[PDB]
């Protein structure tokens, strides 16, 4: 990392151009070059390219991500003055509090809304229960209900939570990571309801950002599900719209999980003095929010003195009283895998690929460990049984592949299962995108597991088969080095896997 700089990596929905702004006060006043680049997955490349100390000075995302950083040691500790500490409400500091150290800067509080279009709707729905109903009314006129992403288990949440679907307990004093409440009687009918909008085509299972997006500020949806980061491009729409409270499902009000926008300093950083005065100095301020702010708004945000100037603004009050009503997002490492789990059995239920019941026994599974992946992937009958994961029948197919790709047949509680090809690829997915592997030889596997390349049990990161001799050779013959993953655990491409 460059020495005497500033680069600051931030999401491409916020306001970048704003923060650039503040950035150059910096420049203007210091001397100091600051950079501000919105990299693509910038959450998940981060702790890619930290890990080899690299990277972006500062991170912005929501709290979430940085227990996950901070467990890996990414992140340098956060030691503001306790005057400084005074000027942010207290629960943010909360937010980034890991382990009893603060691991970021505060920024903003988001929580997602109730958007409407005010000439097609003067008066929006209370209920979820009303929109098909209301749906039917527009699609006479050309026009749809609700448009939003459905690709992100963020903007679904609400609804699932609403009923009683839950993330992780809290508990004795902690998150409970073994009691997920992904699959409770509550998500499944959360879930249930989205679905059957689907079925009925009041909503398209690939519609996500942009096309909710274009859809509403076109005028051609009446209303939508977004954050306070979208209001800037409904302005400079034709649009007349209000932010309001979600509505409710069953009678209780949707959940949102609730972010707060934080500013992590990189560990391997070797300005963090300098990121720590333009944080506090400079970002931090009313000036500098408002610089930040004018371009995409930030929604509430931590710095007391800003937020009571935002709080006169009506957008900000439903805001907050969404937030209210939703939950703060766990901090924890486990958070990753949680949404992970859930993206993918929104997805499937979506798509039909599989019931309500199957793809959220699934994610359940997935959220609280990968034990099971373990187990059924160990180192080296199955029909009737049913899939571990997702708790249905394996067909004669999926037994058969269970069989030749080298499966074990995992016991939980007494009985045996084994894995269907859908659950099993899922898994392995998120296997690929929650712990990107360093590439190693073969003869740094060796090394590692004290035996020869023929006799090392090596898996397909795609389909989890065991390579066989020669497909173990074909990466060696071929300059194509294995993946080390977690636990030491490495894998290789089978021949029908080697995309492109
Ligand atoms: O879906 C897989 C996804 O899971 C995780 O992403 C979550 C974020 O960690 C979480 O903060 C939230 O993201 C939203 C931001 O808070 C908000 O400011 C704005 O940018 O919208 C975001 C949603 O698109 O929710 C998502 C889950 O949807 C994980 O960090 C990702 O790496 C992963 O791709
Ligand atoms: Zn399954
Ligand atoms: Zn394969």
């Amino acid at each position: 990392i460059e020495e005497g700089k500033l680069v600051i990596w931030i999401n491409g929905d916020k306001g970048y151009n704003g923060l650039a702004e503040v950035g150059k006060k910096f420049e203007k006043d210091t001397g100091i070059k600051v950079t501000v680049e919105h990299p693509d997955k910038l959450e998940e490349k981060f702790p890619q390219v930290a890990a080899t100390g690299d990277g972006p000075d500062i991170i912005f995302w929501a709290h979430d991500r940085f227990g996950g950083y901070a467990q890996s040691g990414l992140l340098a500790e956060i030691t503001p003055a306790a005057a400084f500490q005074d000027k942010l409400y207290p629960f943010t500091w909360d937010a980034v509090r890991y382990n009893g150290k603060l691991i970021a800067y505060p920024i903003a509080v988001e929580a997602l809304s109730l958007i409407y279009n005010k000439d097609l709707l003067p008066n929006p729905p209370k209920t979820w229960e009303e929109i098909p109903a209301l749906d039917k009314e527009l699609k006479a006129k050309g026009k749809s209900a609700l448009m939003f992403n459905l690709q992100e288990p963020y903007f679904t949440w609400p609804l699932i939570a609403a009923d009683g679907g839950y993330a992780f307990k809290y508990e004795n004093g902690k998150y409970d990571i073994k009691d997920v409440g992904v699959d409770n009687a509550g998500a499944k009918a959360g879930l249930t309801f989205l679905v059957d909008l689907i079925k009925n085509k009041h909503m398209n299972a690939d519609t996500d950002y942009s096309i909710a997006e274009a859809a509403f500020n076109k005028g051609e949806t009446a209303m939508t599900i977004n954050g306070p980061w979208a209001w800037s491009n409904i302005d400079t729409s034709a649009v007349n719209y209000g932010v309001t409270v979600l509505p409710t499902f069953k009678g209780q009000p949707s959940k949102p999980f609730v972010g707060v926008l934080s500013a992590g300093i990189n560990a391997a950083s070797p300005n963090k003095e300098l990121a720590k005065e333009f944080l506090e100095n400079y970002l931090l301020t009313d000036e500098g929010l408002e610089a930040v702010n004018k371009d995409k708004p930030l929604g509430a945000v931590a710095l007391k003195s800003y937020e009571e100037e935002l709080a006169k603004d009506p957008r900000i009050a439903a805001t907050m009283e969404n937030a209210q009503k939703g939950e703060i997002m766990p901090n924890i490492p486990q958070m990753s895998a949680f949404w992970y789990a859930v993206r993918t059995a929104v997805i499937n239920a979506a798509s039909g690929r599989q019931t309500v019941d199957a793809a959220l026994a699934a994610a359940q599974t997935n959220a609280a460990a990968m034990d099971d992946l373990d187990a059924l992937l160990a180192d080296k009958p199955f029909s009737g049984l049913d899939c571990l994961w997702c708790r249905e029948p394996l067909t004669e197919v999926d037994a058969f592949r269970c069989m030749v790709k080298d499966f074990h047949v995992v016991i939980r509680e007494g009985c045996r299962y084994g894995a269907c090809t859908i659950c099993l690829e899922n898994c392995l997915a998120t296997e690929r995108r929650l712990w990107q592997g360093v590439p190693v030889t073969g003869e740094e596997a060796e090394l590692l597991h004290g035996k020869t390349l023929d006799r090392l049990c090596i898996r397909c990161c795609y389909c989890g088969g065991k390579l066989t001799k020669n497909e173990k050779h074909r990466h060696v013959l071929f300059n194509e080095p294995f993946c080390k993953t977690r636990a030491n655990i490495i894998r290789g491409r089978c021949y029908d896997c080697c995309r492109h």
